[PDB]
């Protein structure tokens, strides 16, 4: 009996897992905001992206920096229209080097879709992986 917010979030994670843009966007409002750490600007993966168009820009740039990424959500903290997801993710460099890193995804929802999704993580360790 997963709540509608968590149901919509799970569908988007499935969309990223299966590389299905339709599924990713199924849980996003057209005016959604994607926020990543400023420290990722070194790789063009930091700051804010706006709308469906911004998400597509972001996902299209990732393969230029990383070899792969696989998310494993573990914990969902929900209060009202805020959902905080904790998990790990397997990240592969362009050289095929792999590491297990932590992620926090802070979701803001309205009417069952996301108005905001922010990714917070140890950017120093992420850079280490990218360059290895």
């Amino acid at each position: 009996p997963a709540s509608p917010n968590i149901e919509a979030i799970l569908a988007s994670y499935a969309g990223f897992r299966d590389r299905d843009i339709e599924g990713i966007l199924s849980g996003m409002h057209p005016d959604v905001e994607w926020v990543h750490p400023e420290g990722m600007g070194k790789y063009g993966l930091g700051g804010t992206k706006l709308g469906h168009a911004g998400i597509k820009e972001f996902l299209a740039h990732v393969p230029t920096v990383l070899g792969g990424m696989r998310l494993a959500p573990r914990e969902f903290i929900e209060q009202g229209d805020r959902v905080v997801v904790f998990g790990t993710r397997e990240v592969t460099s362009l050289r095929g080097t792999t590491a297990t890193l932590d992620f926090v995804h802070s979701w803001t929802m309205r009417d069952g879709k996301a108005t905001r999704m922010e990714d917070i993580f140890d950017t120093v360790a992420f850079h280490e992986l990218i360059e290895s």
